[PDB]
Protein backbone atom coordinates (compact mmCIF):
# COMPACT_ATOMS: atom_id res chain seq x y z
CA UNK A 1 0.00 0.00 0.00
CA UNK A 2 0.75 1.17 -2.44
CA UNK A 3 2.68 -0.48 -5.28
CA UNK A 4 3.34 2.76 -7.19
CA UNK A 5 6.43 3.52 -5.09
CA UNK A 6 8.08 0.26 -6.13
CA UNK A 7 7.14 1.10 -9.72
CA UNK A 8 8.85 4.50 -9.62
CA UNK A 9 11.82 2.89 -7.87
CA UNK A 10 11.89 0.26 -10.62
CA UNK A 11 11.94 3.03 -13.23
CA UNK A 12 14.84 4.84 -11.56
CA UNK A 13 16.66 1.51 -11.25
CA UNK A 14 16.07 0.98 -14.97
CA UNK A 15 17.58 4.37 -15.82
CA UNK A 16 20.58 3.69 -13.58
CA UNK A 17 20.96 0.29 -15.26
CA UNK A 18 20.99 2.04 -18.64
CA UNK A 19 23.68 4.53 -17.59
CA UNK A 20 25.79 1.75 -16.06
CA UNK A 21 25.30 -0.21 -19.28
CA UNK A 22 26.61 2.71 -21.35
CA UNK A 23 29.64 3.27 -19.11
CA UNK A 24 30.31 -0.47 -19.11
CA UNK A 25 30.21 -0.51 -22.92
CA UNK A 26 32.74 2.33 -22.99
CA UNK A 27 35.17 0.71 -20.53
CA UNK A 28 34.73 -2.64 -22.29
CA UNK A 29 35.72 -1.03 -25.59
CA UNK A 30 38.71 0.65 -23.95
CA UNK A 31 39.92 -2.54 -22.26
CA UNK A 32 39.44 -4.45 -25.52
CA UNK A 33 41.52 -1.85 -27.36
CA UNK A 34 44.36 -1.90 -24.84
CA UNK A 35 44.28 -5.70 -24.77
CA UNK A 36 44.47 -5.81 -28.56
CA UNK A 37 47.44 -3.44 -28.47
CA UNK A 38 49.24 -5.38 -25.74
CA UNK A 39 48.55 -8.60 -27.63
CA UNK A 40 49.80 -7.35 -31.00
CA UNK A 41 52.88 -5.53 -29.71
CA UNK A 42 53.98 -8.27 -27.29
CA UNK A 43 55.74 -5.52 -25.30
CA UNK A 44 56.79 -7.87 -22.48
CA UNK A 45 58.72 -10.35 -24.63
CA UNK A 46 60.13 -7.51 -26.73
CA UNK A 47 61.38 -5.66 -23.65
CA UNK A 48 62.74 -8.87 -22.14
CA UNK A 49 64.54 -9.82 -25.35
CA UNK A 50 65.98 -6.35 -25.94
CA UNK A 51 67.12 -6.19 -22.31
CA UNK A 52 68.68 -9.64 -22.67
CA UNK A 53 70.61 -8.76 -25.83
CA UNK A 54 71.77 -5.43 -24.38
CA UNK A 55 73.37 -6.17 -21.01
CA UNK A 56 60.98 -8.12 -35.00
CA UNK A 57 58.45 -5.75 -36.57
CA UNK A 58 57.87 -8.18 -39.45
CA UNK A 59 56.86 -10.89 -36.99
CA UNK A 60 54.39 -8.40 -35.54
CA UNK A 61 52.93 -7.40 -38.92
CA UNK A 62 52.64 -11.08 -39.78
CA UNK A 63 50.83 -11.82 -36.52
CA UNK A 64 48.41 -8.90 -36.86
CA UNK A 65 47.69 -9.56 -40.53
CA UNK A 66 47.14 -13.25 -39.75
CA UNK A 67 44.77 -12.42 -36.89
CA UNK A 68 42.80 -9.88 -38.91
CA UNK A 69 42.57 -12.16 -41.95
CA UNK A 70 41.52 -15.11 -39.79
CA UNK A 71 38.84 -13.10 -37.98
CA UNK A 72 37.53 -11.72 -41.28
CA UNK A 73 37.57 -15.23 -42.75
CA UNK A 74 35.67 -16.82 -39.86
CA UNK A 75 32.74 -14.40 -39.94
CA UNK A 76 31.35 -15.75 -43.21
CA UNK A 77 29.15 -12.76 -44.03
CA UNK A 78 31.20 -10.03 -45.71
CA UNK A 79 33.33 -12.12 -48.09
CA UNK A 80 30.53 -14.14 -49.71
CA UNK A 81 28.54 -11.06 -50.83
CA UNK A 82 25.53 -13.41 -50.80
CA UNK A 83 23.81 -10.90 -48.50
CA UNK A 84 22.54 -8.89 -51.48
CA UNK A 85 20.90 -12.02 -52.90
CA UNK A 86 19.51 -12.72 -49.43
CA UNK A 87 18.05 -9.20 -49.40
CA UNK A 88 16.49 -9.97 -52.78
CA UNK A 89 15.00 -13.15 -51.30
CA UNK A 90 13.57 -11.19 -48.37
CA UNK A 91 12.16 -8.72 -50.89
CA UNK A 92 10.52 -11.68 -52.62
CA UNK A 93 9.05 -12.78 -49.29
CA UNK A 94 7.66 -9.28 -48.69
CA UNK A 95 6.32 -9.39 -52.25
CA UNK A 96 4.51 -12.65 -51.49
CA UNK A 97 3.14 -11.16 -48.26
CA UNK A 98 1.90 -8.06 -50.08
CA UNK A 99 -0.02 -10.33 -52.46
CA UNK A 100 -6.09 -8.90 -50.12
CA UNK A 101 -5.39 -6.06 -47.64
CA UNK A 102 -7.51 -2.90 -47.90
CA UNK A 103 -5.79 -0.40 -45.60
CA UNK A 104 -3.12 2.30 -45.78
CA UNK A 105 -0.82 0.49 -43.35
CA UNK A 106 0.42 -1.43 -46.38
CA UNK A 107 1.55 1.75 -48.11
CA UNK A 108 3.27 2.87 -44.92
CA UNK A 109 5.03 -0.50 -44.83
CA UNK A 110 5.99 0.16 -48.45
CA UNK A 111 7.48 3.51 -47.43
CA UNK A 112 9.45 1.77 -44.67
CA UNK A 113 10.63 -0.69 -47.31
CA UNK A 114 11.74 2.26 -49.43
CA UNK A 115 13.71 3.66 -46.50
CA UNK A 116 15.32 0.23 -46.07
CA UNK A 117 16.15 0.29 -49.78
CA UNK A 118 17.84 3.67 -49.35
CA UNK A 119 19.78 2.14 -46.45
CA UNK A 120 20.85 -0.63 -48.83
CA UNK A 121 21.98 1.98 -51.36
CA UNK A 122 24.07 3.61 -48.63
CA UNK A 123 25.37 0.12 -47.83
CA UNK A 124 26.55 -0.20 -51.44
CA UNK A 125 28.89 2.81 -51.19
CA UNK A 126 31.11 0.97 -48.67
CA UNK A 127 31.41 -2.06 -50.96
CA UNK A 128 34.26 -0.50 -52.97
CA UNK A 129 37.00 -0.62 -50.33
CA UNK A 130 35.51 -3.76 -48.79
CA UNK A 131 35.43 -6.13 -51.82
CA UNK A 132 39.03 -5.58 -52.93
CA UNK A 133 40.42 -5.93 -49.40
CA UNK A 134 38.24 -8.83 -48.22
CA UNK A 135 38.72 -10.95 -51.35
CA UNK A 136 42.50 -10.63 -51.21
CA UNK A 137 42.30 -11.40 -47.50
CA UNK A 138 40.03 -14.43 -47.91
CA UNK A 139 42.76 -16.23 -49.86
CA UNK A 140 45.60 -17.45 -47.65
CA UNK A 141 47.81 -18.20 -50.65
CA UNK A 142 47.58 -14.74 -52.22
CA UNK A 143 48.06 -12.91 -48.91
CA UNK A 144 51.03 -15.07 -47.93
CA UNK A 145 52.57 -14.63 -51.38
CA UNK A 146 52.14 -10.85 -51.35
CA UNK A 147 53.50 -10.59 -47.80
CA UNK A 148 56.48 -12.81 -48.66
CA UNK A 149 57.22 -10.88 -51.86
CA UNK A 150 57.83 -7.56 -50.10
CA UNK A 151 77.74 0.13 -32.19
CA UNK A 152 77.77 3.06 -29.76
CA UNK A 153 74.01 3.51 -30.05
CA UNK A 154 73.46 1.00 -27.24
CA UNK A 155 72.89 3.66 -24.56
CA UNK A 156 70.09 5.24 -26.61
CA UNK A 157 68.47 1.82 -26.97
CA UNK A 158 68.77 1.37 -23.20
CA UNK A 159 67.11 4.72 -22.47
CA UNK A 160 64.34 3.96 -24.97
CA UNK A 161 63.89 0.58 -23.27
CA UNK A 162 63.54 2.24 -19.86
CA UNK A 163 61.01 4.72 -21.25
CA UNK A 164 59.10 1.83 -22.83
CA UNK A 165 59.04 0.02 -19.49
CA UNK A 166 57.73 3.08 -17.64
CA UNK A 167 55.14 3.64 -20.38
CA UNK A 168 53.99 0.01 -20.21
CA UNK A 169 53.69 0.07 -16.42
CA UNK A 170 51.78 3.35 -16.70
CA UNK A 171 49.40 1.76 -19.22
CA UNK A 172 48.73 -1.30 -17.05
CA UNK A 173 48.24 1.01 -14.06
CA UNK A 174 45.78 3.02 -16.15
CA UNK A 175 43.80 -0.11 -17.01
CA UNK A 176 43.78 -1.16 -13.35
CA UNK A 177 42.65 2.34 -12.36
CA UNK A 178 39.76 2.23 -14.83
CA UNK A 179 38.69 -1.24 -13.70
CA UNK A 180 38.70 -0.11 -10.06
CA UNK A 181 36.89 3.11 -11.00
CA UNK A 182 34.06 1.12 -12.55
CA UNK A 183 34.13 -1.46 -9.75
CA UNK A 184 33.36 1.36 -7.35
CA UNK A 185 30.71 2.88 -9.65
CA UNK A 186 28.82 -0.42 -9.98
CA UNK A 187 29.39 -1.18 -6.30
CA UNK A 188 27.77 2.19 -5.63
CA UNK A 189 24.56 1.10 -7.36
CA UNK A 190 24.32 -2.28 -5.61
CA UNK A 191 24.86 -0.66 -2.21
CA UNK A 192 24.30 2.83 -0.81
CA UNK A 193 22.36 4.09 -3.83
CA UNK A 194 19.57 5.15 -1.45
CA UNK A 195 15.98 4.14 -2.17
CA UNK A 196 12.48 5.62 -2.03
CA UNK A 197 13.34 7.39 1.23
CA UNK A 198 14.60 10.31 -0.85
CA UNK A 199 11.38 10.22 -2.86
CA UNK A 200 9.46 12.72 -0.74
CA UNK A 201 8.49 15.09 -3.55
CA UNK A 202 4.79 14.20 -3.25
CA UNK A 203 3.41 11.10 -4.97
CA UNK A 204 4.65 12.22 -8.40
CA UNK A 205 1.75 12.94 -10.77
CA UNK A 206 2.89 11.28 -12.96
CA UNK A 207 4.39 11.91 -16.42
CA UNK A 208 5.01 15.54 -15.45
CA UNK A 209 8.57 14.92 -14.26
CA UNK A 210 8.91 12.99 -11.90
CA UNK A 211 11.99 12.59 -14.15
CA UNK A 212 13.89 15.74 -13.18
CA UNK A 213 14.58 14.07 -9.85
CA UNK A 214 15.96 11.06 -11.70
CA UNK A 215 18.18 13.25 -13.87
CA UNK A 216 19.33 15.14 -10.77
CA UNK A 217 20.03 11.93 -8.84
CA UNK A 218 21.89 10.58 -11.87
CA UNK A 219 23.95 13.76 -12.16
CA UNK A 220 25.87 12.83 -9.01
CA UNK A 221 27.26 9.77 -10.78
CA UNK A 222 29.22 12.13 -13.04
CA UNK A 223 32.39 12.19 -10.97
CA UNK A 224 32.95 8.46 -11.54
CA UNK A 225 32.16 8.50 -15.26
CA UNK A 226 34.40 11.53 -15.70
CA UNK A 227 37.20 9.62 -13.98
CA UNK A 228 36.57 6.69 -16.32
CA UNK A 229 36.72 8.87 -19.43
CA UNK A 230 39.80 10.60 -18.00
CA UNK A 231 41.65 7.33 -17.47
CA UNK A 232 40.55 6.22 -20.94
CA UNK A 233 41.90 9.33 -22.66
CA UNK A 234 45.07 9.22 -20.59
CA UNK A 235 45.56 5.60 -21.61
CA UNK A 236 44.89 6.84 -25.14
CA UNK A 237 47.72 9.35 -25.29
CA UNK A 238 49.79 6.88 -23.28
CA UNK A 239 49.18 4.34 -26.04
CA UNK A 240 50.12 6.89 -28.71
CA UNK A 241 53.35 8.04 -27.05
CA UNK A 242 54.34 4.48 -26.21
CA UNK A 243 53.70 3.49 -29.83
CA UNK A 244 55.91 6.34 -31.03
CA UNK A 245 58.78 5.66 -28.63
CA UNK A 246 58.61 1.91 -29.27
CA UNK A 247 58.63 2.60 -33.01
CA UNK A 248 61.76 4.73 -32.64
CA UNK A 249 63.42 2.10 -30.45
CA UNK A 250 62.45 -0.65 -32.89
CA UNK A 251 63.90 1.38 -35.74
CA UNK A 252 67.14 2.04 -33.86
CA UNK A 253 67.47 -1.60 -32.77
CA UNK A 254 67.49 -3.27 -36.18
CA UNK A 255 69.60 -2.59 -39.27
CA UNK A 256 69.86 1.21 -39.40
CA UNK A 257 72.66 1.70 -41.95
CA UNK A 258 70.74 1.54 -44.23
CA UNK A 259 70.61 1.01 -48.01
CA UNK A 260 69.64 0.30 -50.72
CA UNK A 261 66.98 2.73 -51.93
CA UNK A 262 65.02 -0.28 -53.17
CA UNK A 263 65.14 -1.58 -49.60
CA UNK A 264 63.47 1.50 -48.13
CA UNK A 265 61.07 1.48 -51.08
CA UNK A 266 60.19 -2.18 -50.47
CA UNK A 267 59.69 -1.51 -46.76
CA UNK A 268 57.47 1.43 -47.72
CA UNK A 269 55.44 -0.91 -49.94
CA UNK A 270 55.14 -3.34 -47.01
CA UNK A 271 53.86 -0.55 -44.77
CA UNK A 272 51.50 0.36 -47.61
CA UNK A 273 50.05 -3.15 -47.71
CA UNK A 274 49.33 -2.73 -43.99
CA UNK A 275 46.80 -0.03 -44.92
CA UNK A 276 44.56 -2.83 -46.18
CA UNK A 277 44.08 -3.96 -42.57
CA UNK A 278 42.38 -0.62 -41.88
CA UNK A 279 39.91 -1.32 -44.69
CA UNK A 280 39.42 -4.78 -43.18
CA UNK A 281 38.48 -3.16 -39.86
CA UNK A 282 36.11 -0.85 -41.75
CA UNK A 283 34.44 -3.81 -43.47
CA UNK A 284 34.18 -5.45 -40.04
CA UNK A 285 32.37 -2.32 -38.86
CA UNK A 286 30.16 -2.63 -41.94
CA UNK A 287 29.39 -6.24 -41.03
CA UNK A 288 27.60 -5.11 -37.86
CA UNK A 289 25.42 -2.86 -40.03
CA UNK A 290 24.30 -5.45 -42.57
CA UNK A 291 23.43 -7.70 -39.63
CA UNK A 292 21.21 -5.02 -38.10
CA UNK A 293 19.60 -4.35 -41.48
CA UNK A 294 18.94 -8.05 -41.92
CA UNK A 295 17.41 -8.04 -38.45
CA UNK A 296 15.12 -5.16 -39.40
CA UNK A 297 14.24 -6.89 -42.68
CA UNK A 298 13.42 -10.16 -40.89
CA UNK A 299 11.41 -8.17 -38.35
CA UNK A 300 9.43 -6.58 -41.17
CA UNK A 301 8.85 -10.01 -42.74
CA UNK A 302 7.57 -11.43 -39.45
CA UNK A 303 5.44 -8.31 -39.12
CA UNK A 304 3.94 -9.07 -42.52
CA UNK A 305 3.34 -12.68 -41.48
CA UNK A 306 1.53 -11.48 -38.35
CA UNK A 307 -0.38 -8.81 -40.26
CA UNK A 308 -1.51 -11.49 -42.72
CA UNK A 309 -3.21 -13.61 -40.05
CA UNK A 310 -2.59 -13.01 -36.34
Amino acid sequence: PFTEIYEKESIYSEEKAQLLRKEMESVETADLEYTSFVEFTNLPKLINDLAAAYTPQLEMMRDQIKSWAYAVQQNEFNDIERIINVISSKRKEILDILALPAEEKENILKLKASLVEASQSDEKLFRLIKPYVAEIKLLCNDSSLWRKFDDSKTELILSKLKAITQFAEDLRLLKEERARTMGELKDYVNNNDDITSLLLANKDKSDAELQSLFESELAKFEPLTTRIEATIFKQGSTINGVKIELDNIFGLTGIQDKTPEEQKAELERKLFFDKLEEATTKFTIFSSDIQKGLNFYNSLLKMSKDLQNS
